[PDB]
């Protein structure tokens, strides 16, 4: 289980909670020395259970899959709460069990229809760590237009922070302050799964990329990632989507 508690949050300990994050999630091997996530687990094996607290000491408990990051559901008080999908469905066989009811979102978890249930595409959402304590405390009582929102609140500083360092450190920027989005963490959160398919790919191919990727970079502008040798891939991406998965 992770945890992180906003009170006494700074850069420093929010950048250890998103290592200790990615430390718990499971890989039996590294690409390109990126952890490579595994294809499958198994049942209750495959949720990580990540307790936040938000500076007035409350808790919410997000489940996540270790397969892929993805954030299934989350339990405030006695209640769960669910995505409107099926791997969220199948997620409710394994965690929060002992809740007294459980709710399934009129939505499903991805962020087409997170954006249209909240009333605004991500890039006009402010995230921070501010912006993470107010996500918590939306979701502690149920609200399904603001607890959208605050999903992709949750989403983008947690699972996204996980899988790019520019995220984290785009994070730790605005841990007083919150503040939009760059396109760059846009394109970014976008482009996970073409990143790790292409990385894995690469492989068998002198670590030049079959198809490259276009990402924005820092300055805005359209940038072709073409082999491994980027910056992107050496510094950047955290943990890589299996194939198998994508
Ligand atoms: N529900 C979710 N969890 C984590 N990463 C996501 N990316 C898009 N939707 C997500």
């Amino acid at each position: 289980d992770v945890s992180f508690r906003l009170s006494g949050a700074d850069p420093r300990s929010y950048g250890m909670f998103i290592k200790d994050l990615r430390n718990a999630l499971p890989f039996r091997e590294k690409v390109y020395n990126i952890p490579l996530l595994l294809p499958s687990v198994s049942g209750a094996g495959r949720y990580l259970l990540m307790h936040l607290f938000n500076y007035d000491g409350k808790t919410i408990t997000v489940a996540v899959d270790v397969t892929n990051v993805y954030i299934m559901g989350y339990l405030a008080d006695t209640t769960s709460y669910f995505f409107n999908e099926p791997a969220a469905e199948l997620a409710s066989q394994y965690v929060f069990r002992d809740a007294r009811r459980k709710i399934t979102l009129p939505y499903s978890g991805n962020y087409e229809r997170l954006q249209i249930a909240a009333g605004k595409p991500r890039e006009k959402i402010p995230i921070g760590l501010p912006a993470l304590d107010s996500a918590i405390s939306t979701l502690l009582h149920y609200d399904s237009t603001a607890a959208a929102g605050a999903l992709l609140v949750l989403i983008q500083t947690t699972a996204e922070a996980a899988r790019f360092k520019y995220i984290e450190q785009q994070i730790q920027e605005r841990a007083y302050r919150d503040e939009v989005p760059s396109l760059a963490t846009i394109s970014l959160e976008n482009s996970w799964s073409g990143l790790s398919k292409q990385i894995q790919l690469a492989q068998g191919n002198n670590g030049i990329f079959r198809t490259p990727i276009v990402l924005v970079d820092n300055k805005g502008n359209r940038v072709q990632i073409t082999n491994v040798t980027s910056k992107v891939v050496t510094s950047n991406i955290q943990l890589l989507l299996n194939t198998r998965n994508i």
